[PDB]
RNA sequence: AGAUC
């Protein structure tokens, strides 16, 4: 547990706190006054507006910067504590700006494998390890560790049975059976819409959660009846229900990169252990109602290095100035996920700022944008959206999609590297024909 | 699938 000793400079400390064993609404309150007691500059980085929320919620009060949307509180000036999303310190690491020399940077969720919390743990934790700053990680699983079933304040029934992920009509009676209330994880949104109507079918009352649906659809789980909670891995953070039950396919989809030439939304494969542990957390965390039961379908991914978010965060990393031109590593338990020579991915400084375009104003993902600015392409020629081979053509409703372009003609949507983020679901396809339009 | 400005 947490000590003020660790608030000094060349400490990195890893909090290993089970799920409902206090990170936000204990731990990191105790951690923050101790900084404003001690007057250390100091950033808190949330995964999530929505855990940006929950943490303002338990530093309410108290003087805190939120370099956040998700957080409007009147700030006095004086504030020494910064709260941002892991995503945007990132960001702003990439900027030709002034990051603060924060002495103190504090980590919630520092399991995520999004590129850019990756990417964040490399700089911290080189950072820490040049003598600048200190650090606390705080998560259930921390990288390099690989348990599944981690502890709880309530003790969980685990049980690997088969767990249906399509429409049944029998062999799960044991689904419906249940009296309680069940949270139930999906790979994808489509499959859970699936489950969701057959549930429905047999009488059941079902809120499905979705990072598109999140902010209608989780208060009503909070307010309305119902059996079953169907959620994509949206829930694994910063979400919790009154349950008595998981089910949990154990899989998900993940972007995943293909002989070096494309991403694709590869799966349903086995999620991680990290995960694992974040869909079984979400019950055994009321000590007053015990019972509840974790029931898996598979087990977890054993090697992680398929998914393409560990070679974005090196290619962010790679690009991240840090001092006269040194270069920080991955969080060395992460380090071995990535097999490419140091320094592979450092653009020089014209595609560079390209490559930083198209990520923050662009928003196109950090492989993509890699691939265009790598090529010598400006940000604002948009021709490769169009001119990429027949296999590269982007689908609307099975038939050909198609832009009007800054030119007036209307083409079909072919990029030169096809990314599967670019239209893997409706708003996605909306934001990137955008984009090969020329509006942003 | 998720993620930020
Ligand atoms: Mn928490």
């Amino acid at each position: 547990c947490f000590e003020p000793s660790m608030l000094k400079k060349k400490q990195l400390t890893v909090l290993d706190l089970h799920p409902g064993a206090g990170k936000t609404r204990r731990v990191l309150p105790e951690i923050v006054r101790e900084a404003i007691k001690t007057r250390l500059r100091t950033v808190i980085l949330a995964p999530t507006r929505v855990v940006a929320a929950e943490m303002e919620e338990a530093l309410r009060g108290l003087p805190v910067r939120y370099m956040t949307t998700a957080v409007n509180v009147t700030h006095s000036g004086t504030e020494i504590v910064d709260l941002m999303c892991h995503a945007t310190f990132t960001s702003r690491l990439l900027q030709p700006i002034r990051v603060p020399n924060y002495n103190l940077y504090i980590m919630d969720e520092a399991h995520f494998t999004d590129p850019s919390s990756i990417a964040a743990r490399g700089y911290i934790s080189t950072r820490v390890e040049m003598g600048e700053a200190a650090a606390i990680f705080m998560t259930a699983t921390p990288p390099g560790t690989r348990d599944a079933f981690p502890d709880s304040n309530s003790p969980i029934m685990d049980t690997e049975v088969e767990v249906p992920e399509r429409a049944w009509s029998s062999g799960f009676d044991w689904v419906t059976d249940h009296s309680g209330k069940t949270v139930w994880f999906v790979p994808s949104v489509r499959n859970g819409n699936e489950i969701a109507a057959c549930l429905t079918k047999a009488g059941k009352r079902v809120i499905q959660l979705s990072r598109k649906t999140f902010e209608t659809e989780f208060q009503k789980t909070k307010h309305q009846e119902w059996d079953f909670v169907v959620t994509t891995d949206i829930s694994e953070m910063g979400a919790n229900f009154k349950a008595d039950r998981v089910i949990d396919s154990r899989r998900c989809l993940k972007p995943v990169i293909l002989d070096g030439e494309r991403v694709i939304l590869a799966g349903p494969m086995p999620v991680t252990h990290a995960s694992a542990a974040q869909r079984r957390g979400r019950i055994g965390r009321n000590p007053n109602k015990p019972g509840d039961e974790y029931l898996y379908g598979g087990g977890c991914a054993e090697t992680d290095e398929d998914h393409a978010h560990w070679l974005e965060a090196r290619m962010l990393l790679d690009n991240i100035y840090l001092q006269d031109g040194l270069i920080a590593s991955l969080y060395r338990p992460e380090a071995d996920k990535v097999a490419a020579i140091e320094g592979e991915f450092k653009l020089r400084t014209e595609q560079r700022k390209t490559f930083v375009e198209l990520m923050k104003r662009g928003d196109l993902p950090v492989w993509l944008a890699y691939q265009v600015a790598s090529a010598g392409i400006t940000y604002t020629d948009r021709r490769w959206c169009f001119d990429g081979t027949t296999n590269n053509t982007i689908m609307e409703d099975s038939v050909p999609a198609e832009v009007w372009t800054r030119h007036g003609e209307k083409r079909v949507l072919k990029p030169r590297w096809m990314d599967a983020r670019v239209c893997s679901d409706h708003a996605a396809l909306k934001s990137f024909k955008e984009f090969a339009a020329g509006k942003r």
